[PDB]
């Protein structure tokens, strides 16, 4: 222990920065998010403090460093590019006993910034000495990442609630376990967020009447096309609390690294109603359920027939939306889906049947799932309804993974280019697909 | 935010506890590692407190409360089981401008003592404001099972490197460069684990010795329609890490408090798009990892093609991290699946505002078995309605509104096609327009709000 972490208090109080350009900005910005009483010293400031200072969120001192400025101050931080000012800024700050940081020099004054995790009334300090702001920046961006957006919501309901969980619960063993399944029911926290007393109550004396082992719930994840890093913060979350995850071939092994390390698995890669009955039997059972799919859940992937078997239920349910194969494709291949006034539209189609006049009409980007099969067709109905036989085309076989690849050509060589990849592929059909030559950024394999 | 952490440095510095009982005890410990001078000053003593004073660690006042020995003070705890005293305590400690800490009211007083997670240099604090002690605890032992506990070697190597570092790496700049390889380095942690001064020296070696990469950077990053969940985890690492984000209007308040505090921050909401362009090139041309965040996904109606398009002349590097477009955000969470059976054999993302005198193709656009998705084109709700109308589509193809996808202000109205143009006048932009049977589908689906 060379610093004691605490967590003040400063709502009202009177605090100091000396200094008046971006370094002094941004300590200002988180002063005054804090609620402190912020005044700010400096020989010249930069637009954004004229701005605080003309909206009445702070006071502006312009001039040379007053120590007396300090008289009543609880905090301050030297923030001028000046070695002479910052020190006499902390030589009058220590002797009136006044905790003092100075930016650039951790151990010349007697209190250091940390990176901050915020989710008021919860908060997370980082600080490695600042010896490693790297280090401190790379932890508080794997904590970002964990902890969930309204989590803070959750933990302030807490105490409008602390009387009601004691009298239904008697051992303090219940109650921890209470408290547990309180604190990770993303769906309170999200109804609270959204201010729905409806969904708010709904969700609370389900808690209340459940037993404490039933957490039963369903939630639909987009896993995305293959990169783990193509997860979404809250998908992320969602299968670190899963007791049992339903996941097929489409989910990468990257992102089934990310779960949970003892969550059950269920390998659904089998019918439509064997896997709506599997989601319904085990959220039944009281599981938390997440239901991994590749991509985006509602693009041909689904998902809306796994939701309707639970609604008849009385299951909860949430969708987190992911990554779908086109977006992820075009940003990796370096197609963008619209550029300028190439493409009036996107369509996102899979391979009744499809009306090859309206898929050959002129300034749209096609693109083709589950389609390699048909592609010797489609290269010839597309011709035989009108398309330029000069149409650019690509195929992209597993798309934003490290074996990735990407093939182009023109319409006439679309069956052709099909046999040389397999699925998962897409095939891009349009003007914006010549961008690749400009655009081409990741490895091709 | 209700608190400021902050990780003050206490050797030798002056503290006050009040109260000898074990509550007292276990704060006069924590101080005690801390290096204050510390000073007690209590009715009755519990036996720990003897053991202390005997080996002189701190000094005991036995007797009330004396508001004198605040005056040399830092910081102030008041620990009786007295509230009267302890209130006597923190009144005095604010007159003084002295942090307080009340053990038994979080609420009242000055400052709150977090949870530690001790990888010391490194330190995790922890609090939920005294609102639940059990949250704490619970996020204490997960963060505690995250952190390797080899992490504290690796934080002092890198204070023991640091004056070398910035003789050897003249900019702030090449500085990160080096840590964020130093870091990552699996090897030199485990060879600091073992104390294997060979290999750990090897390692460095290597490190100091390879050239850097001094080019800038720029990363499009689709910040998603607006609910920070949704920002990619690849999407969270380049905007924790970027040096200047060039952010608008479509990127949500809370997406943008994920931004690296330090980094510099430039909004070019109502800038046309040929300043845009020069403002991501001349700044990735300074040598600075550049992030374009932008609302959505970069490549659907987001001109990221034209912000990219100069920097492979400019041999300036650059990537694109995908993001939820409003399409699949707010179909996910107004309940409405842009596809589902056999309802659409094709989803139809148009943009509802053309350049020049332009006409999307309403001929191809009113055919059957798709679910239409306009962006921007509220204005046009009217021309829409009429033109479908005109081309074929049945009166009656449900249509819905989502303005504010996926934030905590999402609005949804619906109707049939022939409300589209009086539907539109009920919510604002931004907004997304779906027209389609799967708008059906919203009241079995709905799950995230009814406002
Ligand atoms: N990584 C990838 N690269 C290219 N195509 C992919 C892909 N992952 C999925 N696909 C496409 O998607 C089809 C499966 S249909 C599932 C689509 C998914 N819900 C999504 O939103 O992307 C595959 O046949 C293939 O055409
Ligand atoms: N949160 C949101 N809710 C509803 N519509 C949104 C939205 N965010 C963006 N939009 C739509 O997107 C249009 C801007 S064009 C930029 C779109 C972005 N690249 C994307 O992929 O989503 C807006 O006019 C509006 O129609």
């Amino acid at each position: 222990m060379d610093h004691l972490p605490i967590f003040c208090q400063l709502r009202d109080r009177d605090c100091l920065i000396v200094g008046g350009g971006d370094v002094a900005e941004r300590k200002a910005r988180l002063l005054l998010e804090a609620g402190a009483r912020l005044t700010v010293n400096a020989l010249t400031f930069i637009p954004q403090f004229t701005v605080w200072a003309n909206e009445g969120m702070l006071t502006l001192v312009e001039g040379p460093f007053d120590e007396t400025l300090l008289d009543s101050c609880w905090l301050a931080i030297a923030a001028t590019d000046d070695d002479t000012v910052n020190q006499r800024v902390s030589d009058a700050a220590e002797s009136r006993r006044i905790f003092c940081n100075v930016v650039d020099a951790p151990k010349a004054a007697s209190f250091i910034m940390p990176s901050i995790i915020d989710r008021s009334p919860l908060m997370v300090a980082v600080s490695a000495g600042g010896t490693s702001h790297v280090l401190a920046r790379l932890l508080r961006e794997k904590l970002e990442s964990l902890l969930p957006q309204h989590l803070g919501q959750v933990a302030r309901y807490a105490g409008q609630l602390r009387a009601r969980v004691k009298k239904q619960f008697a051992t303090m063993g219940e109650r921890r376990r209470f408290w547990e399944k309180f604190f990770v029911n993303d769906r309170l926290a999200q109804s609270l967020a959204n201010a729905d007393e409806k969904a708010v109550n709904a969700t609370t004396e389900r808690l209340f009447s459940e037993p404490l082992d039933h957490r039963g719930e369903v939630v639909l994840v987009g896993a995305g096309p293959g990169d783990a890093g193509l997860l979404t913060l809250k998908g992320l979350q969602q299968i670190q609390q899963a007791d049992i995850v339903v996941y097929d071939r489409l989910v990468s092994d990257d992102i089934m690294n990310l779960v949970r390390r003892d969550a059950d698995r269920v390998f659904v890669g089998v019918p439509q109603e064997e896997i709506n009955q599997i989601l319904l039997r085990e959220a039944q059972k009281g599981k938390r359920v997440v239901r991994l799919k590749g991509g985006d859940p509602f693009i041909f992937g689904r998902g809306g027939e796994e939701l309707e078997t639970l609604c008849h239920a009385g299951i909860p349910f949430s969708v987190v939306p992911g990554i779908t194969a086109a977006s992820g494709c075009s940003a990796y291949s370096g197609i963008p889906l619209t550029h300028r006034d190439y493409a009036q539209s996107v369509r996102l189609v899979t391979g009744g049947e499809l009306d090859w006049e309206n898929l050959a009409a002129e300034k749209q980007t096609l693109v083709f799932y589950m389609g390699l099969n048909q592609a010797a067709t489609i290269q010839e109905k597309l011709i035989a309804f009108g398309m330029q036989a000069d149409m650019p085309v690509a195929l992209v076989e597993n798309g934003t993974s490290v074996k990735q690849r990407v093939v182009h050509g023109v319409l006439t060589q679309l069956g052709e280019l099909a046999q040389q990849v397999e699925s998962p592929a897409l095939i891009i059909v349009g003007r914006v697909v010549a961008l690749r030559d400009k655009l081409n950024w990741f490895s091709n394999h």
